[PDB]
């Protein structure tokens, strides 16, 4: 059954854009192991078929056979249910924190990344620095369920809750080291091991925009402090 996944194209109309929600579906979909196609949409000069497959102009999108389906969330919960063993590896987290672990992390950066007014910079940063700690314990702390060391949030594969977070780490990452000189603390180990290993996978380093797409992603968003 034929697997079509439309998401936002970057700087040059063409090549896959700054987008983590895409970012988080293109991971389920290659850590499933379905065949699929992808699909690049420039927001403004959209193709006559995609303006009448998707006349909202969400993004991104999914199509299943000729069936459409909308929000990131209910794609992935969709996927999760029908590419499903034995043909397929279930991809959910076992421990339920792990879905939500480190996911305040991505508000916390944006506040800080588009605030240029270094008396409320201190307070940002160090809100930032503590959602990072609080991931950082998540993943040194052993977890409750699982046959810490391990790799990933919910043990040593990829599952649900890596495909959303790690997208969304590796913009934070990109975007502070450019605009702030910002990096994550090395006293940080929990954080950079899980960073580490999941850059050591293709699902998630071959579907990570290039450096200057998600910069320039940024480029109307990020303040230097004045
Ligand atoms: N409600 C959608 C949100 C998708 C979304 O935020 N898309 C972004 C990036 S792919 C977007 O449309 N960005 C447009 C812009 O800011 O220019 C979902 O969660 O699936």
């Amino acid at each position: 059954p034929q697997v079509e996944l439309f998401v936002k194209a970057g700087s040059d109309g063409a090549k896959i854009g700054n987008c983590p929600f895409s970012q988080r579906l293109f991971m389920v979909l290659w850590l499933k192991g379905v065949t699929f196609n992808v699909t690049t949409v420039d927001t403004k000069r959209r193709t006559e078929t995609v303006q009448k497959l998707c006349p909202g102009g969400e993004l991104p999108f999914l199509l299943y056979g000729t069936e459409v389906h909308t929000d990131t969330n209910k794609i992935e919960e969709f996927l999760e249910a029908v590419l499903c063993p034995p043909r397929y590896p279930k991809l959910a987290a076992l421990n339920p924190e792990s879905n939500t672990a480190g996911l305040d992390i991505f508000a916390k950066f944006s506040a800080y990344i588009k605030n240029s007014n270094p008396a409320l910079n201190d307070n940002l940063e160090k809100g930032l620095l503590k959602a990072l700690k609080v991931l950082d314990n998540y993943l040194t702390s052993p977890l409750p369920e699982g046959v810490s060391q391990r790799k990933f949030l919910d043990g040593n594969e990829l599952t649900l809750a890596d495909c959303n977070l790690l997208p969304k780490l590796h913009i934070v990452q990109v975007v502070c080291k450019k605009y702030r000189g910002f990096t994550i603390p090395e006293a940080f180990r929990g954080v950079h091991r899980y960073l580490s290993n999941a850059y050591a996978r293709e699902e998630f380093a071959s579907t990570c925009p290039d450096d200057e797409e998600i910069e320039l992603a940024y480029e109307q968003v990020a303040k230097a402090l004045k």
